[PDB]
DNA sequence: TTTTTTTTTTT
DNA sequence: TTTTTTTTTTTTT
C-alpha cells in the first residue's frame, strides 16, 4: 500500500535524446527546470512507451510542459545514484504553450 | 515559476532525527519506503526533510513505520565526495508550503 | 491537452455500494470526508471498472483512504423541473485508491 | 485529518470576473475547461487574495492555467443549490502558460 | 437525488 | 447584466 506521485510543469532543458531498447520501446530522457523563491532545480525525466514517442517528437528545449509520474533512484556504478521522475502508463504529459 | 511536487504515501524507515540549527530551527530527516504491488504469472527509497512548523510535527510523531501522507517539492542537493567526484542527492523538501499527514 | 486529477485522503462516510451491469463492469459509490473550527467536507467518489471491485471488496464505513480520480459533473433535471448539477470524483483505470491503516 | 487536492490544467471559459471583499481583498472565480481525448469538463474554479488579483489581471477568454486547490461544495440558498468549487488561495496555487 | 466519516495540530 | 452565455487541440495504479 504505498503512493509515489510526482506532478511537474517547468521548462525542457535541451531537446530530448531518444533511444530504443532491446525489444524496440523507445525510452526519451529529458532534463526539466523548475523555479522556486528565484532558485531553479532540475529534473530529469524519462519517458517509456508511447509517450517516450511523444516526447521525443514533440519537445524541444525551451518547451514548457506538464509531467506526471513517479520517482525512482536508479543504481549505476562507473557506485552512484539518480533519481528520475518515470513517466510511463500510470502518469502523463501534456505539452503547454 | 513552473510547479514542483511530490506526493507520497508510505511507512518511514526509522526513527526521525530532528536537529535544530543555530537560527532555531527544527529540520528532521526521514526516509521513507514506498511500494508498488505486481501481478504476473517493489519498493522505493525516499529521502524526505522537514523545516519549521512541520518539522516539530513530524518529529514528535513518526516513529519506524509510521505510515505516512507527505507532500513536498523536489531537491536535488550537488556534493563532491571523499573520492573528488560531484554526487547528487535528490529529496523530498516539506515545509510551508508542503503537508504531512501521519495515518492510521 | 488538459489535466483534470483529484487526489483525496479522508474517511468513507458509510458502507459501499456495488453495482453490477449486465455487461459485468462494476460501478462502487461511497462517499468521502475530508477535514481542515474543525471542517468536514463531503465528497461523492464513483469507482469504475477493477477499482470498483476492488473499493467494493475492501472499504468500509470509517475507511481512511487515498483516492486520485478525476472531476466529473453531472447535470440533472430535478423534480422541481429545474437544472442541478452533482459533482463527482470518477476513480477508473487512469485512477488510484489505497486502502490506508 | 485530510487532504483535499485538485489539479487542472485547461483554458478559461471567459474573462475572469473580480469583486471585492468589505476588508478590501479581492475573489476572483472563472470557468475552466479541461478536455480529454472529446469530451470537455467545465470546472468552477475561484480564487482568493494575491492570486484573486493575478488572476484578475492576466487570466481571459482561451488562457492556459495551471490551477492547483481543494473542492469546496457550497450550498447556497427558494429551495438550496450547491455547487462544488475549485477553491484556490493561500494553500494553491496558479500558474499563467503558452 | 442528500447522512455519514474520523479525531495525537503568512502553502 | 451572468447562474454557469463558454474554452481550446502540436494526436490502455
Amino acid at each position: 500500500r504505498g503512493v509515489n506521485k510526482v506532478i511537474l510543469v517547468g521548462n525542457v532543458g535541451g531537446d530530448p535524446e531518444t533511444r530504443y531498447m532491446p525489444n524496440g520501446n523507445a525510452v526519451t530522457n529529458i532534463t526539466l527546470a523548475t523555479s522556486e523563491s528565484e532558485r531553479t532545480e532540475w529534473h530529469r525525466v524519462v519517458f517509456f512507451g508511447r509517450l517516450a514517442e511523444i516526447a521525443g517528437e514533440y519537445l524541444r528545449k525551451g518547451s514548457q510542459v506538464y509531467v506526471e509520474g513517479s520517482l525512482r533512484t536508479r543504481k549505476w556504478q562507473g557506485d552512484r545514484y539518480t533519481t528520475e521522475i518515470v513517466v510511463d502508463i500510470n502518469g502523463n504529459m501534456q505539452l503547454l504553450g
